[PDB]
């Protein structure tokens, strides 16, 4: 074995998050959005957007785009104007910058020198470039020039599951490997004025927020030195049936465009049960303990929108508190595409410590992280919490 | 271990390649390019381009873009016209299609049913979309809906090393995993008319060709059932010193643009020796056999251009036959970005079988695969050949 492998399960050793400082409260967003977009005359479209914000279960979002920046760049306040080069010029800089802040927080918590990072995974849905956001972050952080990089572009909302699926193999197959995992998303790539012709983009305007999350992932944490918070034990990916074109996203000259052509909440909720039952049967095979019930698992679920959570919770018969951590992040940050599930992982561990629960997963031993995105792709990670004190 | 790991080294079990059927001979390309681009009046620019083709060491290339397609879409025959949406509409379809052909050939050689593919890595520098080229290829091939996908967008010329670096961990860390690896590149994303202002893009017009390559990568090949051709033993990635902005590539509204701002051949050749000496010291540590000499290794080197190969060969003192397989692929296909090193791997194994050499690496046991691209990033894979008969 020319490259020695690790022994234990890939583990989350630290989590950091960062958001743009500018906050927009959802109560204010219909007026802010329709004002800066010169569309207050579209009165029926505006009250349809008000209705979507009222139901969004989003209280606030952090956004790079300010009224000042928008007014300085009127092609972003239009609906279908050529804009991509200006959007790129923003996000190729600011997506790695936001990721740097999250990464620096994770490194600080981890406590080891940054040169012990051996691998980097950078995931984003916001902009593309060569060299990529992985290179830029490595430069911003001053990582070793030999760090093994991977940039995951154009992933979308399942990408938080994807980066864990990859990081698990990198950490487990390389003795001593410490994988910096960063998801960073800035809505300047997709923001546009409203129209009555594509109401998909309206839903995105009510839900999408900005943010970055960063993990240190590694196997065999050094006792009394490093601290594990969650363990990755099983991963799965699925293309849901009858979902072709349920979520499309195209990088056009007018920027990134967002399309919903099927009932995404229905497709996810009708199929998720079979996926989870299958995944749990793999992790807990009869030959042996039976799998925990859904209510005895902890839940880190991508909140694509409230209707996905409501229908999943209804179809699976989840007790109402199971999705609390997930909905708290939706409430305070909106849908941050691939970064969102790592914000929920952070929220859950911090609540568990704060409330002196027995484990980092709200007192439960086993848990599920679920990403949903274009495909329709479902990423399933079965996690183990870590006992607290 | 909820997911059992493999034991042996990740191995290449099959290789397939595909190219567009339309061939352009380099002797004809100056006239073809300047004709279809309405630039024959630019007589001094044209003879500077003739000089670059004369020195390119490229005899022919396969190209999706025909004179017919170019004449039907005049924004591609311009130099700086908005074109991205039309380029995308081409390559989001044709890059996975070309990859399908290569994948089907690799699967056929492998000989197992396609549903035994458990993982897919799709690498391209040509277009981006959601769902991505990985999803489209999975659909085109009819792979299992639970295949674990990964799309590597905007990678560039080092990407053939990157996909091996990732595939090695996927194959080795998952018992029974069979990773379909596809690199597919179509120059419709970057083709543009010539100018006297950016001569970088001229070099690209003399060197870049189209093509896809596909591998099956897996650990523990089934004896007498599967056949290993090369083994992945060690990987490394490096950002070369003083190389910031040596190769940039931006996805703009005019399409993908290509920039060279430093002496790329000089940067690579002055630094490659230290990288190889380091990598070989890791694979063959003293504590023990000394590492093979450069002339006793087989060489799969990304041919970014003839000057890179000439200067690497000169600086390392390689015997003139070491880069023969590499230059044969450059000669017959040009620079196909990330796919090129897998074409060379295919050329080398087929020559070794054809000539009844003792191993799949021209009769040598150990070898080096090198990718170079934006960063300036150098990907190093140390390979082991497989003995023949
Ligand atoms: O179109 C977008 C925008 C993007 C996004 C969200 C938040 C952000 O801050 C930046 C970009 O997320 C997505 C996620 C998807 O699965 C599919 C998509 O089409 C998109
Ligand atoms: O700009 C391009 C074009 C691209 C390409 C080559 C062949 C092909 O068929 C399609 C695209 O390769 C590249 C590779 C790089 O490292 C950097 C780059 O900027 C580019």
């Amino acid at each position: 074995r020319k490259m020695e492998r690790a022994e234990g399960p890939a583990s989350v050793l630290a989590i950091g998050t960062a958001v743009p400082p500018n906050v927009v409260y959802q109560k204010d967003y219909p007026d802010f959005y329709f004002g800066v977009t010169n569309s207050n005359h579209k009165t029926e479209l505006k009250d349809k957007f008000q209705r979507m914000c009222d139901k969004s279960c989003v209280s606030k979002r952090h956004l790079y785009l300010t009224e000042e920046i928008l007014k300085a760049n009127p092609s972003l306040c239009a609906y279908w104007e050529p804009s991509l080069d200006l959007r790129q010029d923003i996000v190729v800089v600011e997506v790695p910058k936001l990721g740097k802040q999250a990464a620096s927080a994770a490194i600080k918590e981890w406590g080891q020198p940054k040169s012990k990072i051996t691998h980097l995974i950078f995931c984003t849905t916001s902009g593309v470039d060569m060299p990529g956001a992985d290179w830029a972050l490595a430069k911003l952080l001053g990582l070793r020039s030999s760090v093994k990089r991977l940039v995951l572009y154009m992933q979308g909302c399942y990408g938080g599951g994807t980066v864990l699926r990859i990081a698990k193999d990198l950490a487990e197959n390389n003795k001593g490997a410490r994988v910096l995992v960063v998801c960073s998303e800035i809505t300047a790539i997709t923001f546009r004025g409203p129209s009555d012709t594509h109401l998909d983009s309206l839903v995105g305007q009510a839900l999408f927020g900005d943010g970055a999350s960063a993990l240190i992932v590694g196997s065999d944490p050094v006792p009394a030195v490093e601290r594990a918070w969650f363990e990755l034990h099983w991963t799965g990916s699925d293309i849901l049936p009858n979902s072709d074109g349920a979520i499309d996203g195209h990088l056009k000259e007018v920027g990134l465009t967002f399309h919903l052509m099927k009932d995404v909440p229905a497709i996810i909720s009708k199929n998720i049960g079979g996926i989870l039952k299958d995944a749990l049967a793999k992790v807990f095979p009869a030959a042996a303990p039976p799998p925990p019930t859904y209510n005895d698992l902890f839940w880190i679920t991508h909140p694509g929108g409230p209707a996905i959570l409501d229908q999943v919770e209804d179809r699976l018969g989840l007790r109402k508190d199971k999705l609390a951590s997930t909905r708290a992040v939706l409430d305070q940050f909106g849908n941050m595409s691939s970064a969102t599930v790592l914000f929920i992982m952070d929220e859950m561990r911090k609540r568990s410590v704060e409330q002196q629960l027995g484990t980092t997963g709200e007192g439960h031993e086993w848990g599920l992280l679920l990403g949903f995105g274009p495909g329709l792709t479902c990423e399933t990670v079965v996690l183990r919490s870590v006992p607290l004190v």
